[PDB]
């Protein structure tokens, strides 16, 4: 259970690859507790398989290195993550982000594109309302729009995750519409939900107004001030929060969309690899200093959160991992990973010092991304990279001849540290994490 | 720790895709043991990435099954596996079968064809030369040819993988070769390692004449007989094998080249799931009944090699999972998976009732195949196949314009079941796998 597992020495002389220092034996014997967690921080790196987790590592840290974030959670496991078709009830064997999102939240499979409900369009509760209700704080952090997947399985019971707002409802959840009788939009949901703390980009949305109920006719930003929401649009602002509570709600808005990616570099391309140069990735110049940081947001969540004594329950998601393994941009995609990775530490020194703090790591699916030879001829979209083992890695995205590259159906990594990590350990299943963190906070 | 990981019942219905009964914490801390292990059995998968262990099992169990073997085993952990680059000594961040198996039976990291040298081309011993000096029983089988990368990595130290034989060793590893006073061919040097059961195909190279030495003149085949061993080349003969032993060492070949492989299917196709119908996988009609399953060895060996009062170190490979894959051909590749489950679970069984040894599994290396969505526009090689769900599941090769799909870098599974399995969970190295085995067994 070592918290170093970066190589030993040297990596061409013998032990010097090792990244085990002694027995984990005893050290596992003594991370293994059921008591209950007070707290849980789950952590989601959307469309980050261990293809996605090793290539960053390789770029960021070096082939020998380790990740102090991501790769410290002792407890490891792979889950399966397949989602259902609508009509047959039969495994859909690649998941899209809201059926992935909906099975851990709610620890029931879907179809592809539902949020919050199954595949008979039945709403069933979601991990962080029954938190609310037992009293605990909830937050909710993404680098993407609010009303995305990801953050959105966690407040929204709708039957297509493009239901944003009261005018993408009214045409594609007409059953949702609050006009119709609805529970509402995303965006409206979410509102309603009154997580104490929730983070990212999406403001666009924001800007739509009510179409009934009483907030009609007021913007949904409106509506958001109106019922006791502290906004705030930037670094500073969400610095100078002092509390989030039932009361004052706190709710960031970073972005019209989704925040900027960390990292600039080309998209791949086909024979990249061959005929264009080695890259570096470099900053992202359009990102600015005032938009937080997924790590920035997550302190803030957490010290914020860590204030109510029941206990909290916190999901961050680093969204754009998935976006740039979509865009078959390898920079923007480690610059995802690494960013995540801040995040992670960030949870694991909050955990450690706290010691009943669940911190759980893992991806909702695979993605396109491999590793492949330098000298690989694909047929895909392939870039050679520049790693800070002063050596290149060439990754490759070859499963689809379309603009967007796709996900996997691949099992993957989850890990865990904390009280009831175990349960993360062997193969299980997405819609398991749900009963996991149900029964560690003991929110039956 | 459980032994059934299948959903537990109606996946449409919540809590219905569970693998877990309950809660793990109890169950691992009763599997964790720091005791000295008497055997070990490490089962290689050749190319057996968690992204081939899932669509093997989304084919022959279906997306909520689980493979009673292959992932009955408790601990969990994902290990990395890049090789070196000669000239630079950086990582080559994706290996081969050579540098891999070198890895996990030597301790340290070489070159990409290298058997048994590191990249100074200096030999180090293997952890199946360590148990014979200890007095263990030593047993080596695999589906390919015995002087293949994976098997011939315990027995052989050769600059080149493919000095197979007297003649290619001559002309490409002058150095190894027996009449420049070198070890020999891996052939010779299988045949003078001397372990007491070895069973595999490869036969052609069998029959090549040694050009030095004391039966210079005679075949391979012959001289294996001058020396003592057993020689066995379908069911029968070594089924009826009473005893193997360093008076009596058992020398199996069963197949010219590689052993048949068990199922058969056509090779996936550019737009292949889309211009062609989903195919459903049959036995191999040109397998003749003779020839031994990889269970049926593995069965054998253990049987053989349990005989021995010091214990025993035995590797099982299932090779040919590695060759479908790089063939592209969905059934093939599964079949060989569905096969090496099987040889888990007599591992397994043994293990569970022996209570003294460490068996694991896991695969030197990732590799090409994806599972991608059914209506996938794949620029590469796919296939529609019909799972036992009645799905339709999709296979995708996209990383290779040639004639073979390549490997990929991406850390993969390990999993282990008895004494010191702790050390497999969490982020380890091939080259730890070493250690754990040497450790294990107090093979100091
Ligand atoms: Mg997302
Ligand atoms: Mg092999
Ligand atoms: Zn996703
Ligand atoms: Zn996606
Ligand atoms: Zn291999
Ligand atoms: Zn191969």
């Amino acid at each position: 259970v070592l918290e170093n597992r970066a190589a030993q020495g040297n990596i061409t002389a013998p032990g010097g690859a090792r990244r085990l220092t002694g027995d984990q034996t005893a050290a596992l014997r003594n991370s293994l507790s059921d008591k209950p967690a007070k707290n849980i921080i789950l952590l989601i790196g959307d469309g980050m398989g261990d293809s996605e987790i090793t290539a960053a590592r390789n770029y960021a840290e070096g082939a020998g290195g380790f990740f102090k974030g991501i790769d410290a959670l002792p407890l490891t496991g792979q889950y399966t993550h397949y989602a259902l078709n609508k009509k047959t009830g039969k495994p859909d064997y690649v998941t899209d982000s809201a059926a992935s999102a909906t099975a851990w939240s709610t620890g029931v499979k879907t179809y592809n594109g539902a949020l919050g409900v199954d595949i008979h369009e039945k709403d069933h509760p979601t991990i962080l309302e029954m938190a609310k209700a037992a009293g605990l704080a909830t937050g909710n952090v993404s680098t993407a729009e609010l009303q995305h997947a990801t953050p959105a399985a966690l407040v929204a019971h709708v039957t297509s995750r493009k239901c944003y707002g009261p005018s993408a409802t009214s045409q594609k959840c007409p059953g949702n519409a609050l006009e119709k009788g609805g529970k509402g939009s995303i965006t409206e949901q979410l509102l309603n939900a009154r997580a104490d703390v929730t983070l990212g980009g999406g403001a666009k949305t924001f800007a739509e107004t009510a179409t009934a109920g009483e907030w009609q006719g007021k913007t949904l930003r409106e509506e958001a001030e109106a019922r006791g929401y502290q906004l705030v649009s930037d670094a500073a602002s969400l610095n100078s929060v002092t509390e989030a509570n039932q009361q004052k709600p706190l709710l960031g808005l970073f972005a019209d969309g989704n925040m900027p990616v960390r990292w600039l570099g080309p998209k791949a391309t086909y024979h990249g690899n061959i005929d264009k140069p080695a890259v570096t990735c470099t900053p992202n110049p359009q990102r600015n200093d005032s938009v937080p940081t997924l790590a920035q947001m997550t302190d803030k969540a957490i010290e914020l959160l860590s204030k109510n004594e029941k206990g909290f329950f916190l999901q961050v998601e680093g969204a754009s991992i998935d976006k740039q393994n979509h865009a078959a941009n390898p920079c923007g995609q480690i610059g995802e990973t690494v960013d995540l990775d801040e995040a992670v530490q960030r949870a694991l020194e909050f955990a450690k010092k706290e010691g009943n703090t669940l911190v759980i790591v893992t991806a909702d699916h695979a993605h396109a991304s491999q590793i492949v030879a330098p000298d690989t001829k694909a047929p895909g979209l392939t870039q050679a990279l520049n790693t800070k083992d002063g050596a290149v890695m060439v990754m490759s995205y070859g499963n689809s001849e379309e603009d967007s590259q796709e996900h996997t159906g691949s099992q993957l990594r989850i890990a865990a540290y904390g009280p009831h990590a175990a349960n993360v350990v062997g193969l299980t299943d997405q819609t398991d994490l749900f009963y996991t963190m149900k029964a560690a906070l003991g929110l039956k």
